[PDB]
């Protein structure tokens, strides 16, 4: 037989949702700073780019990723939702970004370069937390 299974292929998931017209939405001063100064100073930092899309694990030929990870979420995501008002208040995006370190701490080894710079980012983000008007 000479159908050898090369096709159908892999694929990502559909990412996450950054819109949806009937979850309920406010604009909150702590959302505000999440955007402007939580969300802005990860995303400029050189540790930033593995977290600022979702997961592309066919090009960084990753085929795990998705099978250990069902919950997947990332700072393009998060901040598209801060710039749409997706989120009710602050804990809703907090989690996101919780999420977001766990799935990174739950995938890869203690040592790990990816796992580094989780920890420097988690670090920043727990000061700007702190910070929370
Ligand atoms: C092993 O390659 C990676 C592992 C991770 C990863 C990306 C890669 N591949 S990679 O080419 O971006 C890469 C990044 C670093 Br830092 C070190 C080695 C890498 O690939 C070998 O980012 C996510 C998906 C967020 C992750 O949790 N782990």
């Amino acid at each position: 037989h000479h159908h050898h299974h090369l096709v159908p292929r892999g694929s990502n998931p559909p990412p996450p949702e950054t819109s949806n017209p009937n979850k309920p939405k406010r604009q909150t001063n702590q959302l505000q700073y999440l955007l402007r100064v939580v969300l802005k100073t990860l995303w400029k930092h050189q540790f930033a780019w593995p977290f600022q899309q979702p997961v592309d694990a066919v090009k960084l030929n990753l085929p795990d990723y998705y099978k250990i990870i069902k919950t997947p979420m990332d700072m393009g995501t998060i901040k598209k939702r801060l710039e749409n008002n997706y989120y009710w208040n602050a804990q809703e995006c907090i989690q996101d970004f919780n999420t977001m370190f766990t799935n990174c701490y739950i995938y890869n080894k203690p040592g790990d370069d990816i796992v580094l710079m989780a920890e420097a980012l988690e670090k920043l983000f727990l000061q700007k937390i702190n910070e929370l008007p």
